[PDB]
């Protein structure tokens, strides 16, 4: 139905489950088309409106809110950073969502924040680290390691310094969950690709890392070296 942002904003609060999903789908469609305008009364009103969707129990609508935020990030760029502190904590929680597509759109929102320069890659990863390394949900801990990997692969050591990340990633080698232990391994391997052999003595000083895992990690690095 709605023809502009103000129209979406007005109809969001009242809307019943029925039209709520259609509204979500159309909102995303609207924001995706760069021939559509994001003129409205107050952008904060749209942000506030998306919040119950994002923090909600319907995951289709949550996912669309993430997609909606991605579109605002793309249009707003650094201007979006006014809303980062409000949105980020719930996007983090969605990294742990049971539905694979929800985690995807959440990870994509995170990449969009960096690609569209809402904040520098180091700023975002550091901020995530605060909430993610010790999150109660193993899927968040695992997803966050992947966020680090993707950010490194996309931006390289020019914008992302992972030296200070080695000890917390190493701590995850002893995670109570096997999926995380294995993710932590692969993350160090991915970091090796960027950082090179200086990582080896770095890990050797990590009295955390058992010799058996140091050895296993070194085998994996050697294997990478055979490019």
């Amino acid at each position: 139905k709605p023809s502009d942002l103000d129209g979406f904003i007005q109809q969001m609060p009242k809307a019943d489950m029925r039209v709520k999903v259609q509204l979500a789908e159309d909102l995303v469609t609207f924001l995706s088309d760069d021939t559509n305008s994001i003129v409205c009364t107050d952008m904060g009103f749209l942000i506030d409106g998306l919040m119950p969707w994002l923090t909600g129990s319907h995951f289709k609508i949550a996912q669309k809110s993430l997609e909606a935020f991605s579109e605002l990030i793309k249009r707003l760029g650094s201007d979006f950073n006014a809303y980062t502190a409000t949105v980020l904590p719930h996007v983090i929680d969605r990294l742990g969502d049971s539905r694979d597509t929800v985690r995807e759109k959440a990870q994509l929102l995170l990449r969009d924040l960096m690609e569209h320069r809402v904040l520098p890659p180091q700023a975002l990863i550091d901020k995530l680290a605060t909430s993610c390394f010790k999150h109660k949900n193993a899927k968040v801990r695992e997803e966050f390691l992947q966020t680090i990997v993707n950010a490194l692969h996309e931006y390289g050591t020019q914008q992302l310094s992972v030296r200070v990340y080695i000890p917390p990633v190493c701590a995850l080698l002893g995670d109570p969950t096997v999926n995380v232990r294995e993710a932590a391994i692969q993350t160090l391997v991915e970091i090796y690709k960027h950082v090179g052999d200086r990582l080896r003595p770095d890990l050797r000083r990590m009295d955390d890392v058992p010799a058996s895992k140091l050895a296993m990690l070194e085998q994996k690095f050697d294997q990478v070296k055979l490019e």
